[PDB]
């Protein structure tokens, strides 16, 4: 009576085909799929409906239609969610992403106790317009019938009576508005109590049409323990933010012509306490100017002058940068950093506007960052802008929560976790199993 009932995500069987890949014929694969994949122990993609592994009553419905083979995003996609977990899909209109996320959504509801009068839908997916809502109830409704399985459709500009009625004659799946939606479980037509598998269809859009208080309000309602799916067009900061918000562990699956590029190349090192980092920086600072400018990340004011202080003790060339700085003082270090005068230089966030500088080999975030957005933004000014640049970040045991958070940026750049780092980000109970 402490939880909500248990379910199951993972109804995923490797095929043999693709059990039997080499390494360089996985790689291969994805870029014969034009697909770039991130995140902690992707499952290898597919290449046939055969290797979904769909039963003979979905495939029927599946013939019937409109796909041959699947596409790209289902190739990848469908292990990715029929194995339980999280997706972040960065892919367009109409490249069957829809399918990519319906067909294991079917599965994962048949494996459910049936509805029972007053229960909510499993599976919820969420979208941005009518429009959008009756192409993708129309797909839900065919290839659902493989199941008998029912969808309704709640949308803004539809008539809220009706939809109330067909809410309260019982539904697996609702397709909908977030607004819309959101007024119809205030009302009680239905509620989520019974939603584990959650989708966010176009979500770029429904954050350009308003809706992203809508839509973290309902991923705020849902059980946290579902799984759920985030797709756009397009890669932005706020729904990157949205992903680390609403997602766990999601592997990231990105149509190649539609992202781009180059991911800076992390370490981390985990030593004793604060004051230890300054005998690491000292025993490596030599050999990082050797390579070129070198940048300090700190957050406070007093910490900035602290270690550029000593630092010009320990007989450094360097500059200090920070907040308080007037302007023309401002642009006389930024200036002689440009120009190679200093080769290193002391920063705080709030102060390091006018650094995209090429020459910076190397990045050092000695103090933590203050979340994970301000880390991102810091070792962006590394030198992949023109890569043969790296970005440190100094971690103590203190740091366990942001190392978490480190973890999943990590993996999601497809950089190196350690295992030192992993044992500290481990320490948490609610990264420890959230953790996918």
């Amino acid at each position: 009576h402490h939880h909500h009932p248990p379910f199951e995500k993972n109804f995923y069987n490797e095929h043999e085909e693709i059990t039997n890949l080499t390494p360089q014929q996985l790689i291969d694969l994805r870029h014969k799929l034009n697909l770039r994949v991130s995140g902690a122990a992707p499952p290898r993609p597919g290449s046939s409906f055969a290797h979904f592994g769909f039963d003979e009553q979905l495939m029927h419905q599946i013939r019937k239609s409109e796909y041959t083979q699947p596409t790209p995003i289902q190739c990848q996609g469908v292990p990715v969610a029929l194995s339980g977990r999280d997706m972040i899909g960065i892919a367009k209109t109409g490249s069957g992403k829809t399918a990519a996320f319906i067909w294991p959504m079917l599965i994962h509801i048949m494996d459910q106790k049936e509805l029972e009068p007053g229960d909510g839908p499993i599976a919820v997916i969420v979208c941005p317009t009518r429009e959008l809502c009756q192409q993708i109830h129309a797909e839900c409704k065919r290839f659902g019938k493989a199941y008998n399985l029912r969808s309704v459709a709640v949308y803004g500009g539809g008539s809220m009576w009706e939809q109330a009625k067909a809410l309260q004659e019982g539904a697996e799946i609702v397709v909908c508005t977030p607004g819309r939606l959101i007024d119809h479980v205030k009302k009680k037509a239905t509620n989520l109590q019974r939603v584990s598998y959650l989708v966010f269809d176009e979500a770029d859009r429904m954050f350009d049409m308003g809706f992203e208080y809508q839509v973290r309000s309902i991923a705020s309602h849902v059980r946290p323990d579902r799984q759920t799916l985030l797709f756009s067009a397009t890669f932005r900061k706020k729904i990157e933010k949205l992903a680390r918000d609403i997602l766990i562990d999601p592997i990231r699956v990105v149509q190649g012509d539609i992202g781009e590029a180059e991911d800076v190349t992390q370490i981390v090192e985990i030593l004793h306490s604060g004051p230890s980092k300054w005998n690491w920086l000292t025993r490596r600072l030599v050999e990082f100017t050797s390579s070129g400018s070198v940048l300090l990340f700190v957050t406070k004011k007093a910490n900035a002058e602290e270690l550029a202080n000593n630092l010009k003790q320990e007989g450094h060339n360097l500059g200090l940068l920070h907040g308080d700085m007037d302007q023309s003082e401002r642009n006389k270090v930024i200036s002689d950093f440009k120009k190679k005068d200093i080769p290193v230089l002391v920063a705080t966030d709030v102060a390091a506007r006018g650094l995209d500088i090429p020459s910076i080999k190397t990045v050092i975030n000695y103090d933590v960052a203050r979340d994970i957005d301000t880390h991102t933004h810091r070792i962006g000014r590394t030198g992949r802008a023109g890569e043969k640049g790296v970005a440190y970040t100094l971690l103590t045991p203190k740091d366990s929560n942001f190392a978490g958070d480190l973890v999943r940026n990590l993996e999601g750049a497809n950089q190196h976790v350690s295992k030192e780092l992993l044992d500290l980000a481990m320490q948490n109970a609610w990264f420890r199993k959230s953790r996918f």
